[PDB]
């Protein structure tokens, strides 16, 4: 299995470049340079590499200090040709964020952050960027009183439709790809999860551009179902960029390889990506993002096994899945089990409710003991599934 | 503290007459007869029931049998005064909904479920009631393998939408309320959240009539916050009915009394229910039903006990809510947080992005380290808060 | 790849037994003949079979039918050959025990629970069993101030201590297992996890014979790590017997197939159970137990093929896990992240506190700074790991 | 509702001290000097204050300025009369310490961390603590085969009985409290919970001198009972220190302010320490810890705040304990519900196993369904607590 370009999988500075430090202690390893991140990476497999404003230009940064900067990454992506599918703002990091960037509840600091993501725009565009991803981390609170709930999400709407207004106002081909998280480093964050997103776009001015942008770990934290999210933002049409990784559970935000978490769960969603909904349905086109953090124990030695990892563990996955649906066995336990009778509309052609509440055979002369003996042999199927990704099939 | 009618406390029939039977035993006490439970209630100081079309006629009751049952249930409610606000339907017991109602793989199965919530509507139009709840809970999966994701929500789509519909075509005044719920029966329930329930009603044909009956153990078994999902229902103006009950934890559904399970959580759930948003915004207006279970341990004079818990809880936690907003303690730290400040606009009358972008003094002159300075103070607005809650204050 | 007697694979009667009822529903299949059962087990390849007294023998029967039931039972034993190698006593059905056996606050019950256990391990002794387990479900409380935590303790300590003595007095070769579980079907159960029921065992007069029976499931329900916990039971040398199932996340107890759960950590506990510690140690020679429920959604066919299925995951597991450790690429990594080293003892052979402390390279001359340069190369042994599971190595 | 140096209430230089870096952000607040943490604090009314070797004496510090800041340190204690019940060594924060400290794969680091504890339990000794507690924040893996587990545990138990036995052989008056956690930074540390760490200690050689430092939140992020963990604890006579902080659900570890995360559960927990158990038994004399964070939001004004709030909340709550336990409809409630009851020994002062076997009343005469009637009232037990709690008895 060896990633070509064509694969799509696109890397954050960020995560390689993440150097170590956590709640309890310091950086394991120097900071790495843009530069040799990005030769680095192209000679992994990757297509792309994405960033947040502040990985790459520094936020006391000069304009002479900038413009070097910008000069030697344009130049190491020119050199190597990767693109730069997205770019992301850090609202975060600066101890001025500490309640936020567009729901802090200080007024000067909510126009500090808004300004920040306009300029960042700009910055994407020129980059030639496709997806605008927004993250509001600090977005949120520790104490139930802290916040004006409809306030917030007033002050969130405000904020996204400015961004988006001002992106059609200026002719860009970029999507607002908004990410939900439901805790760390808030006690509680706003938007959730994939749900309370795509419930957000709905309330919005501008939401024709505005879509999701899920990872695995973040729906894993409040332990849903990260294959259930993506198929409700797919079915929506709002899935507009992914971030993949792996999390072992609800607890704090792991960030580890994709797969190196719930691995069934991982065979799920790499069958979606690739082979979408059995009775057919949209399909998703973009980067396979990886958004994980190479673990601190590890020197840089680690960091590129890590990168590879994910690629790998990636492909070996999608041999899997597409051997899983490729099997005759496999295709006959789903007719079996009921899985394209589930897209049969349920009703007749023109056929009403009052028409089905009146056909006896439906509903008074419907034998309910009789229709409860069927074996939907779920089992089965779920242990050939198994089967395939344990690679014994 | 003493619940009167004007309250709005009503309690499902399934709740006080919940007879004990889990997963590891048998029922510990005697069914309740319907016509007790009226009477009962109406003593304590409610203002009205609810019930599933199985809880009072049998699925297999014949016709004499069902006007028999609703002679004797019109009867007490003549006698008592209560009212019937909501009915719902049992979708979920019968060994036929074994894969669900509305998204059973079997069409057969789906068609009698969508042919036994029509009937259903029919007998909650003559109850006068003013709300329809709908909860799939045997919509989903225990594998990933088991269903068309896509073709799961078209199926849910085509119930809610013929249900919305004949609704409509009856002349009824009843609105469906959704709830979602993450998971028990099955492993994974589909629209586990508010947000999924409210992102998948935007995708209705008749969605101005549906909204959502949020539960707040559901929500908790998640780990979300119970206040930010109904603020943010609310917000989107689609809080219809809310189910209230204790949760200890990300664990199985335990239906406590309302306020025995997170304290402090409950007191805020109060706080919004009776004062709104600190800056205004919309109000919940509808019943306040409890959907809890009297231990299994305690004997019937625990199951009177229970439901008076219920509205002792409530009216405890709203006196204190009321004094809490009242403390003009606590409004000078309110304003001293920003609470009052996230409800201003961020941008000024007639501001664009660009406007924005180039004012100086909101980016380019913006110093970040000295606004980063401000002491939001949020502790010591949870510390007044909880002093209200335990009245020391 | 097909199971035989010498494998050690025990079912209990309860599993395929297991009717389908859950908290919102009613069974979905038949009652199933523990001859029957017998039969079908022994075709299948199991090694023996295990009870819960009712299973067998009703609450209600009197003694002619307790006899005649057991005459069929041993019968079918002699006719297939399959052993009983675990007994238990239901102590968490009937309505009795709805404060729970052995800790219930009533004095009465508790003395019925402890003449039930004892009356048991009679009837123990007479088949052949080696262990009789005690997982005690009711034991506990939803509120907190329900028990005196103490008199609790103690009451645990007279029971199983009682029934200790007792095997001691009538020479029984019989040694007594614990099962925690943090909840479900009380709010809190006592001894909720392995740490807590191998503290419990310490405080034990008769402490020699009593020993642990941790379930997959059951630590996963508080996010343990299952591998960890039962190694820490080895490592005690109090690992007596095992149950294995799947769960997926913190919520309800599922009781999957085994491996249709958290898989990576499955392949790690059949590692332990097969290979045990790198630098060698301790083993587990017990039965591998199946504690599981066949999903409701399937007829009789999907109960065979679940049982089938937790003997091929088991031994599916097994050959990837030989394969693993048997690999040359594998030990080498083994060797670079410390493995082996982790196995040398911190102080040389007669090095005291005080040597250690005076010794110069060992503190104040030793470069902490050039020694956190180390690649400990999780990640790699970790993704070497994850192909060997795949079958790609 | 002031505290007062007789309450025996606790703080760590690192709660305090604490600037606000979290996993996605910086410091928000400037160092706090400790000579300023001693007289701060001893204005607030603590009795005494803890610390880390590093978090008073820098890692690279000479032995000039170890003794120079020493000498400012206790000036400091003697002007305002706190004292030193505590101290413990800082194993987690260099990068050293990425893999473990005790448990550390390379041998040189496990030497190296011994050697750091050995010398800080003469500082320990020095100062006047009583207690010396040992958190091994890094002991553990993210991966399962990264660690064998058997080896990890040897080690484990080689680095505490060296400390055990140092202190044993200087005679010191100290005990040595370990402190579990379920996760962070470890996706898994050894010796998760409550139970785990009473097992290990069982083990050790000098087990007579090692017992329990629990902490309220890492017991929380398991999801189990606080108040059930440390009456396990106090009962085995193992809780030689107590850690006291707030957190809402099982998520990272948040550090909040006692009282400001499951508020019922820290009534309970204050009654366990305040007044111990209804029959009797052990107690909990102990000094009074808090070990939490403010909050990075909040100035050096929310610091100390937060630290006055952490008393006043353990006031308040012990006040309605007292009150709560006083009340003579209290104490009839816990009559009716069995919990004097439980104290009463199962079997009768010389009663056998045989005997009791043997009594046609116990077991072979006993109406099990009249003894399933009781109503244990345990719903209306709880609703007197939090009625107490509220502070409306
Ligand atoms: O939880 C952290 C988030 O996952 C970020 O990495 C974003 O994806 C981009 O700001
Ligand atoms: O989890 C069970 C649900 O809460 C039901 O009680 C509904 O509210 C109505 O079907
Ligand atoms: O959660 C249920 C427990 O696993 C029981 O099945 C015991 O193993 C047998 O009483
Ligand atoms: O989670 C962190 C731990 O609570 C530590 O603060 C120990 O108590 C002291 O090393
Ligand atoms: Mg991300
Ligand atoms: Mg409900
Ligand atoms: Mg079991
Ligand atoms: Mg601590």
């Amino acid at each position: 299995v060896q990633p070509t370009p064509a694969d799509h999988f696109t890397f954050g500075l960020w995560t390689v470049g993440w150097t170590g430090a956590d709640p309890f202690g310091v950086a394991t390893r120097a900071n790495l340079d843009p530069v040799e991140a990005v030769h680095k990476l192209a000679e992994l497999g990757a297509y792309g590499i994405t960033f947040h404003d502040n990985d790459l230009i520094p936020f006391d940064a000069t304009a002479a200090e900038r413009e070097k900067i910008l000069g030697d990454f344009n130049q190491a992506l020119a050199d190597t040709g990767l693109k730069v599918p997205m770019v992301t703002t850090n609202l975060f990091s600066h101890p001025v964020f500490k309640d936020g960037g567009f729901t802090s509840n200080d007024r000067s600091i909510r126009r500090f952050a808004l300004a920040k993501v306009l300029h960042n725009i700009d910055l994407a565009a020129e980059m030639g960027a496709e997806t605008f991803v927004m993250w509001g981390g600090r977005e949120g609170s520790e104490y139930d009183g802290s916040k004006d709930l409809a306030a917030a999400l007033d002050r969130m709407r405000e904020g996204v439709d400015t961004a988006a207004g001002y992106i059609k106002d200026k002719g860009y081909n970029l999507r607002i790809a908004l990410e939900p998280k439901p805790n760390e480093p808030r006690g509680d964050i706003f938007l959730p999860t994939v749900g309370h997103g795509l419930a957000f776009i709905e309330q919005l001015e501008h939401g024709d551009i505005v879509g999701l942008n899920p990872e695995t770990g973040h729906e894993q934290m409040a332990g849903l179902n990260f294959t259930h999210g993506i198929a409700q933002a797919l079915w929506a049409e709002k899935l507009f960029h992914i971030d993949l990784n792996g999390q072992r559970g609800i607890k704090y935000d792991q960030d580890l390889v994709f797969g190196h978490g719930d691995l069934t769960s991982a065979f799920f969603t790499v069958d979606l990506l690739e082979n979408g909904f059995p009775n057919g349905g949209p399909k998703y086109t973009g980067p396979r993002h990886f958004d994980y953090k190479p673990s601190r124990t590890d020197g840089y030695d680690g960091v590129w096994d890590s990168a590879k990892a994910n690629m790998s563990m990636y492909l070996l996955l999608k041999e899997r899945a597409l051997a899983f649906r490729a099997d005759p066995e496999v295709q006959e336990a789903m007719k079996t089990s009921g899985v394209f009778e589930l897209g049969e509309t349920t009703l007749n052609a023109g056929e009403s409710a009052a028409d089905l509440m009146n056909d006896s055979a439906s509903f008074a002369g419907f034998d309910a003991e009789a229709a409860a003996e069927r074996n939907f042999a779920f089992i089965r199927l779920n242990q050939l599934a198994i089967e395939h990704l344990l690679g014994s099939r």
